[PDB]
């Protein structure tokens, strides 16, 4: 896949995340992914434990915000804020992709301390 | 390595890059570490190859400042600004157990880029 594929595909993940919908989540991510969210938690490794790992979404109603996005060669690193409610959480993510253009790997860095409101 | 001394490295990087000592730079990375900067281009592997690419920082006086910074487990992710023209950079770097640096990725264009 190219880099603006892979922005492509960010921009559905957070339209998903925004929208609380696990299966289409899911279905961004290759058999074989691995979420770490946080970084420095436990990975979640395989498409059905990514599923569940999302399940909390389901049918709830977020927002959410690229402040900046970068695609370059098989990554995309970007910068953007989830609003649920209520609180802001200001996150910097990575993902990587397959070749066929699913994810790959996924990971999210934030604390408690990037929550606001 | 703990998170608060892989912050501190990330902070040590930062002012050796702002007063041009590729050799600071070079210490603080891991003998068979990796920079990928921008991601997308070839690695640089090893020490010896990363002391050869910080080498036209020598003596550069630049200007380094972080926005928000995030060391969680054995990575830091960061995003700063190096300054004329200011670039502001995403940047994940990864730790060893004896907290050298073992990886850097640099995540900017020339988009990022303005006066
Ligand atoms: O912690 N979080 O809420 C979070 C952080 C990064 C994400 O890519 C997604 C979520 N989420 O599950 O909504
Ligand atoms: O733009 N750059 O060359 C750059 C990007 C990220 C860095 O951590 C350092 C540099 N530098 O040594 O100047």
């Amino acid at each position: 896949s190219t880099p603006q594929d892979n922005a492509n595909t960010v921009h559905r993940y957070l339209e998903f995340v925004a929208k609380g919908q696990p299966d289409e989540i899911a279905a961004l991510y290759a058999d074989d992914a691995t979420v770490e969210n946080p970084v420095g938690s436990e990975v979640h490794i395989g498409r059905q434990a990514i599923r569940g790992f999302y399940g909390n979404l389901e049918n709830v109603q977020s927002r959410t915000e690229v402040k900046t996005l970068r695609a370059l060669g098989h990554e995309v690193a970007f910068y953007w804020t989830l609003s649920i409610g209520g609180m802001t959480m200001d996150i910097i993510s990575v993902m990587t992709f397959n070749d066929d253009g699913r994810i790959k790997s996924m990971k999210a860095y934030w604390t408690p301390e990037n929550i606001t409101q």
